């Protein structure tokens, strides 16, 4: 496997893309430190939350590949507990090489329906949770002295833009900034830091009231409806496609790639 | 003048570039709604704070140009107070056409010296404050039915990156995201939203211990010393050079320009 | 007048945007060196060519503003004649401060209908002609020892992309590269070099004949139909709108701005 | 073998990165159509040209990997010959899946030492040769009806800029544009088109008088010396590092990635 003997720390691992990364990296020989909030999301979020049962299933899948996994229910906004969990994982698994900062939320809203609390919540999770993840993981990669690879999941919205969520777009741009900023200062440790920018991905972020919320928002400005048009026939990527790119970024075959924005969007950022 | 009969809402107006904008737009015929925190900055900020007296001196300068000014001591993180101040100002001056979201802080710090507090404070002011500013002002532009122009002050850091301030670079990227996102949804009201990206500017953001904080950070990674190198002979722009660009963006001579990132950096973002 | 005493060299001056630059900079007090091919364009170009009479009309409009103007029929691909025309102009007018490299062509074609000759003709005009223009003018700017300002006209296509003209998008990207490259080496002379990226502009390039060509190419791929969608209500800028931006770039009010890509596209490059 | 049963068409295959792509893709199970000028380079080029013997050695290595290879000495500027070579290769090998447009030249020169001939030569090769490559291969990928993957080799210069080669920088931006424009019209055939942007690579592009040419150009503007500074400790990548990224883009593990600019530059485009 491409990641034999390695240990990856992955947030938002209970389902969707985060589960896809855990499962892919375990298959490549990595042991896993997996976290998810596994509970209530901000009230502007229209789809269903993840559950402790979801995270148990990620655990089951990773063990079925014969790898060790340390999993915990924790909010990426809770820096002290996140730091504690990472330290407990590393003590247990012996090292840390890879961070995937994947936990995030989306909430379609017309600009003038976004309350201060709404803005705060999305920014807190998508940016501060992302910064907390690097801050919990990086000193443990540095201590090993082997170099490493940190992948921050941004969005197509964080390279170009996405309409009907001012907070989300801001937050995903902030993630681009976090990648370039952490890349510059962590590069002397041979730690690569890169951001990944998916278009629409087939995950439970499409569940609950998402379709309705998107539908309602679009009505407020129909001129903005083609911002996510791809060049390929596909509008939607599978979580495995994102895991493909993130696996490559984790692997030694991207050892010279850092500070980069990697789109996996069937071309829509150039549309 | 290029802004006869217009009204501009300018944040961070007590000194530096914010004062230069007020003075420049006043000279152009605009009445002003000016706000500043005029007091203690986050503990990670190494330079000196502004005072209420700094804000009064901006008031004097604008009145000396024979223009009207409404001014208030207010934190851009305080949405409730900011909306009230804007609403009273617009009631007093008759309309709103222009927003310059200019209040911001900088703090040189090694990445591993940024506490959760420091990160939060820089993010809250540079992003949340910026968002609060548009939210308080844009409805007043809309109701006038004339279109208008909103300028968000980002940084070179928000187009490329700047080392030794993870929070700052992330926040200024977020500001790029705010300008594109607000441009997309407000465009139907004929409201332009653009961001401006200065390199170093000759302001009191250079005051107190800033040069010291800079050298101390630079010491942690000398390889990063040349990120801000210009193509022109000059490393530093004057606040009036930034006012030059923001005035163009406020004027009817940029009516078709929106969602843009305008650098004023002597070429450094391409260095 | 913002350009009193200055001299500007403008290509593609016979009509459209180039004429609007001449007229505007004349109104601001500059004398003008104006050239145009004023004759046949490559066969892939679907709209009507300019004529000697068109250039003569630009001359009269410039003379009407009480300015001096040296005008000549010349192909920007003709490096020797372009250099002599500049040299003659500078001998007559005393100096050179400003370059607007505006001459260019557009040709909608399905990717597989572009012949080698078509690709060559579009590249030669849009890239080599632009490069010849800088090589003919920049030595005379340097000679004066006053600094100066060079504006290359690219396109939204050269920031993002435009479908159905592989040559044109490539050429306009080359223009972004020319600007950054010349900015880097000419900056030591205090010569700024920037690129300007219009969306659709209301000029003879966008004639009926063009519309037909655009419709034909579009039929080959309907999904690519919304690449030029604006955030503002207007899809088309006026040539005066572009002249507003290029004038600001020529003026001392942008003395710190170099290597920049300035869009005038109502938001479309972020759509 | 990530590429069993596939056929890749690779230009500049006699040595350096082109040979590394041939060798790697053959190891991954692909058969090869390989071309190289294998002779005289433009006179502005300071390093050593390749020879027919170099190309024969590439043939030797692919054959030793137990793969089939069709190789020819041909200039990418020659559309007629290049197309005929591709056609003979596809008649022999059965199909075409992958294109690596890698043939390119570099020439350090102060801006005012670039002759019209130097400019045209660098442009014809890096841009027209690249376009000719796609035009010769893409119809063949289309006729197979299986989708495919086109990788254009640009440079870090084509994402940011590189000093002391106006032509080179312009050509590599043009390559960025080509990737986007072709991605747009070929995506309906499930053909991805992407560009790859290396920083310095350890190849014979460093041979002959390259070191001298670089040092001499640098003397004309010492301010520009740090444009290629990395965030990682290494300034230089190996051709295998680039082959890693091109291999990934050729593979099914980047099936949703198109119109992307992929830097392999240790972070220098964000420096
Ligand atoms: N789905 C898309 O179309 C799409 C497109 C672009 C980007 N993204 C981004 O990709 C990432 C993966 O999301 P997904 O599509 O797998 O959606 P998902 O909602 O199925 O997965 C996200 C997971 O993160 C967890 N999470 C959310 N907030 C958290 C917090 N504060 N602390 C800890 N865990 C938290 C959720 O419980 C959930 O398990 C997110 O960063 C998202 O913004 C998604
Ligand atoms: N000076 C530089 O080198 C530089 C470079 C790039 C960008 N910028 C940005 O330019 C903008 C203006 O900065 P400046 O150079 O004039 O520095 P400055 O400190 O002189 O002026 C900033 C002003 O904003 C005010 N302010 C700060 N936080 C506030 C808050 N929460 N609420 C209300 N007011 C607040 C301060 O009191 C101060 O008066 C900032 O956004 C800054 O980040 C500065
Ligand atoms: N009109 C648009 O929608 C649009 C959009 C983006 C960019 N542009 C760019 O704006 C610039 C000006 O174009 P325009 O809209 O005024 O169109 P236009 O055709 O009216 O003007 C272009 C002028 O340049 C001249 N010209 C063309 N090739 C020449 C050559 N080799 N040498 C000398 N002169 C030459 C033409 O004769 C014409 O007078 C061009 O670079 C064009 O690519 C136009
Ligand atoms: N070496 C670097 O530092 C570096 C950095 C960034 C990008 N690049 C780019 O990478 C690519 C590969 O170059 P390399 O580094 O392996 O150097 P190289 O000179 O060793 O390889 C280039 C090969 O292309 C061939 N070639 C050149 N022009 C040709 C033409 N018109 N027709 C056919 N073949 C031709 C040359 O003969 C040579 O064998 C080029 O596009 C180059 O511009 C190189």
């Amino acid at each position: 496997g491409k990641l034999e003997g390695r240990v990856a720390f992955i947030t938002g691992a209970a389902r969707g893309q985060g589960r896809a990364h855990a499962v892919r990296m375990a298959a490549e020989g990595a042991d896993i430190i997996a976290v998810d909030i596994a509970g209530k999301l901000p009230s502007c979020v229209p789809y269903d939350p993840a559950s402790p049962d979801d995270l148990s299933e990620t655990v089951r899948l990773v063990e079925a590949a014969n790898r060790r996994i340390v999993a915990a229910v924790v909010d990426t906004r809770d820096f002290d507990r996140l730091r504690k969990v990472v330290d407990d994982g590393v003590a247990a698994l012996g090292r840390l090489d890879i961070i995937v900062a994947n936990a995030g939320v989306a909430a379609p809203q017309a600009w003038d329906d976004i309350t201060p609390e709404d803005f705060r919540d999305v920014m807190d999770i998508n940016v501060t949770g992302t910064w907390n993840t690097v801050m919990a993981g990086a000193p443990r990669i540095i201590e090993g002295g082997r170099g490493g690879s940190i992948i921050l999941i941004s969005s197509a919205a964080g390279m170009k833009m996405q309409p009907f969520m001012i907070h989300y777009t801001a937050s995903k741009h902030a993630v681009t900034g976090l990648a370039r900023a952490f890349a510059a200062e962590l590069g002397k440790h041979s730690i690569r830091v890169n951001s990944v920018h998916p278009g629409p991905v087939n995950t439970p972020m499409g569940s609950g009231d998402m379709v309705t919320a998107v539908g309602q928002a679009m009505e407020t400005n129909p001129q903005l409806s083609h911002v996510l048009t791809p060049f390929l026939p596909d509008w939607v990527a599978e979580p495995e496609d994102i895991a493909d790119t993130v696996c490559w970024l984790a692997s030694d075959e991207s050892r010279k790639v850092t500070a980069a924005q990697i789109p996996v969007d069937q071309g829509s950022t150039q549309y």
